[PDB]
């Protein structure tokens, strides 16, 4: 039975899996009152890839399709509509078995990016780029159905017909008209969808426990915050599991986060089968710990293995 | 001791190491005149990395620091002057044994993407909460003000005003500004990390095929423009998912070349062989230029360690 095991890579050498940009800092908030239900970033620890996980970095929160026309919106700016593929070009499928493309945001916002183009004609093909947002509450963020809505200040070098990539880059903003919630589920098919095949939700089972993230700071465009993007496992741990795809031993792996530079365990986490982290810890914040430490897998340990507080 | 293997990621499954980008296609040009010596996506199969090749698929050619002044250029545009940091925000030493910061850019060009402020003061009135503001944002990397090794590069925007002195800035990589003749791109010329007349030091090696009808094979992914005429791509020796994967394990490399076979799964059957030389690169026995047209379902696996008589099945 093929060991399992975790990447040995710092908290500085790790990725959010949830939007591309490095981990941070680990972070608590056992007050939580959402669901934590997350779509990408949603792997087992035998390796099965859920929700709209996909394991290109490059994946996360893009878009690859066509823009077929301008269109009129009540939010404000320049307006385009645009049909989705799957992230490697071929047609998605909606009979498929997912939520939407693999690699489609997974929380409510506006989503702040670059939107570019080369053409298909020629011999060398024409290109453009512009600022783009996506707000992924919209009744017109439906990429379950193939196809989604984009404004841009730019207010008409966008070619129709002509293969598009989104390029994420961070928040438009995130005052209350923005409708920035990490915890909200776009509706993949439209306002009064329900989103289907998803990965479940996640939770702490055991008194004094609370769920463990790999906490990121978004980009923002304009305004006031400090957004944060909140992972259950960081990419590189999607990757890992994916290839080694050993198999689970039981439904609670212990791991220890040690200093190399002493061999010292710092605290020690419950890692779930569903892919996910908690610890003994009865406040919100981040986790004061340097970032040259790691996870170590030590062994399966049964759902009722009390853990050490942090 | 360990080992040696690969990841089992098919070509649809990797990601280029030296821009933010997934690979397209693998690719030849056994007749290129550059001096092959990229610095990012530079690891020996011992896990040794080397250059400016670091970890983050979000660290390449990205930088962090602070503006510090709005500065004259000749150049359309408003400019700028940032200090660099390390990718990490500790202070970046110029006198490690490194070109440049990881990630810097390794490549002449005009790099194409977005610059981002996150102040450090805060405001009561907004909660406690800082300022914010992002625009598009370019970096010639041939420009004499391209200076990261000193620590301290120049970027342009088409905006005029809106950039904050002595505020922490990110610049996320998206494509190139133009490939017009002006915009000097050669993704085999390196950039002059210390400025115009300084030797670039602590550089990864060139690489090259030592073998009669072998070129390099490389994983190629185009890269966004932002206007003009082109189709560029950037080529890298190895995939990022590569360079992560030999870093970790560290197996011993147990002579100067693996060989390793292209296998389609689906059918089990290899499409070509390709020599992987212990400081990470691929060669094959090709005589043609242009894109190895095979299922991207495909991968690479690795078959033995093999001395120095061992002559590939051409493709
Ligand atoms: C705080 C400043 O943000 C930017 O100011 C621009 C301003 O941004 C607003 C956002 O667009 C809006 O969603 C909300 O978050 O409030 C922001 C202002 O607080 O938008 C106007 C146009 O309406 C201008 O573009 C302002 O420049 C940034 O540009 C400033 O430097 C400040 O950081
Ligand atoms: C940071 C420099 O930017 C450009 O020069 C600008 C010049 O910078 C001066 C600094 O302000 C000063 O602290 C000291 O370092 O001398 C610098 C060079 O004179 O400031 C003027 C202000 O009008 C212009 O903005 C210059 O463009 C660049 O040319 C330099 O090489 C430095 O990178
Ligand atoms: C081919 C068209 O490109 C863009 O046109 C914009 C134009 O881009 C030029 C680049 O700035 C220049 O480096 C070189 O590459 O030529 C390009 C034009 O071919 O720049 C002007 C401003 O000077 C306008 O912004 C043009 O819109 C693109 O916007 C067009 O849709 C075409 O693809």
């Amino acid at each position: 039975s093929k060991p399992f095991t975790l990447p040995i890579l710092t908290l500085g050498e790790l990725t959010n899996s949830r939007f591309p940009l490095p981990i941070d800092v680990l972070y608590t908030n056992p007050n939580e009152s959402a669901i934590v239900q997350c779509q990408n970033g949603r792997c087992t620890l035998d390796g099965e890839l859920q929700g709209t996980t996909q394991l290109l970095p490059t994946g996360i929160c893009a878009f690859r399709g066509k823009v077929t026309q301008q269109v009129q919106d009540e939010h404000r700016g320049t307006h385009w509509n645009m049909t989705v593929t799957n992230l490697n070009g071929t047609p998605f499928d909606p009979t498929e078995d997912v939520p939407a493309p693999l690699g489609t945001p997974d929380f409510s916002g506006q989503i702040y990016g670059v939107i570019s183009q080369r053409n298909t004609n020629t011999n060398l093909p024409a290109n453009r780029a512009h600022e783009a947002v996506i707000a992924t509450y919209s009744p017109k963020f439906t990429p379950k159905l193939g196809n989604i809505q984009f404004s841009t200040w730019e207010t008409q070098d966008v070619s129709s017909g002509q293969p598009t990539k989104f390029t994420p880059v961070g928040l438009a903003s995130v005052d209350a008209n923005s409708h920035f919630d990490q915890w909200t589920l776009p509706s993949y098919s439209g306002a009064l969808t329900l989103n289907m095949n998803l990965a479940p939700s996640v939770a702490p089972v055991f008194p004094g426990e609370c769920l463990l993230f790999f906490r990121s700071f978004i980009p923002l465009k304009g305004g006031y915050g400090n957004p944060a993007i909140d992972c259950l496992m960081p990419q590189e741990w999607v990757q890992h599991l994916y290839q080694e795809s050993a198999p689970s031993l039981s439904d609670v792996a212990l791991v220890r986060y040690v200093n190399p530079e002493t061999g010292r365990t710092l605290f020690e986490a419950k890692l779930h089968r569903n892919g996910f982290l908690t610890v003994a810890r009865n406040s919100a914040g981040p986790v004061v710990a340097p970032t040259n430490g790691y996870f170590r897998f030590d062994s399966w340990v049964n759902q009722f293995y009390t853990l050490a507080p942090m």
